[PDB]
């Protein structure tokens, strides 16, 4: 779109 | 997009 | 994009 | 505890 | 605790 | 504690 946002997370505990 | 905003985040314990 | 903001993190305990 | 990690985020759009 | 780590973030678009 | 790291974002696009 107009603007792209991506979050990625690896854990061993609490990836939230 | 216009603006892409891109986060990785490895942890062991806690990734927020 | 017209510009790119990328992050990358690494971390034993607390990735933020 | 031994370490506390603490997050607080404020957003109009695309709070993670 | 024996170390805090906090994070506070203030955002129109994107908060990760 | 014994060392506390504080972190304080403003931004209108992306606070990371």
């Amino acid at each position: 779109g107009l603007f792209d946002i991506i979050k990625k997370v690896a854990s061993v505990i609490g990836g939230l």
